[PDB]
């Protein structure tokens, strides 16, 4: 679909058999989700945003469906202010900026 | 034009008679630019993201040209690690997300 930016581009995602709302974030290299339980192994990592760095758990090769489009990639889980879908997954669903 | 998200969507902007590289960021509510000496009055503000909040100066009705598309609106200035074009100006240049 075509999404205008008058409001936050929030969309429903499905990860680990659970529905959630997430922000399509072209300014994020990576996908960061709020605290949740995900199966499989994970590795501790650090990510930095506008206000500093936070500790996150990195989950690789995770299936996640964004607005009816499937993707399999890395998902970081930690104390982010909001679920954000970053470019690592936006590319998988064929998302582009157009003006 | 169309911009893919394989790499950061950086573009050239023109503000206060200066050319800069800025990020087209659908996840950013409002434009925030790296520290620069803009004239005129301003109002303090704090914006939050990954890692916490930063203090910025809010300038109103600032003219910015993004990829030859003129815009005018709020521009925040503060210790951001990167110039960010937010939704408040992306709408003005007709920018949409598409997949
Ligand atoms: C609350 C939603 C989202 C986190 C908000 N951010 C925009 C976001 O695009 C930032 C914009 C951003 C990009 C680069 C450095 C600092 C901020 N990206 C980001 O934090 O991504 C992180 C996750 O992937 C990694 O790639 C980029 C940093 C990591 S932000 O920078 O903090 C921001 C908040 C309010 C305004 N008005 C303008 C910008």
């Amino acid at each position: 679909p075509q999404i205008t930016l008058w409001k936050r581009p929030l969309v429903t995602i499905k990860i680990g058999g659970q529905l959630k709302e997430a922000l399509l974030d072209t300014g994020a290299d990576d996908t960061v989700l709020e605290e949740m339980n995900l199966p499989g192994r994970w590795k501790p990592k650090m990510i930095g945003g506008i206000g500093g760095f936070i500790k996150v758990r990195q989950y690789d090769q995770i299936l996640i469906e964004i607005c009816g489009h499937k993707a399999i990639g890395t998902v970081l889980v930690g104390p982010t202010p909001i679920n954000i879908i970053g470019r690592n997954l936006l590319t998988q669903i064929g998302c582009t900026l157009n003006f």
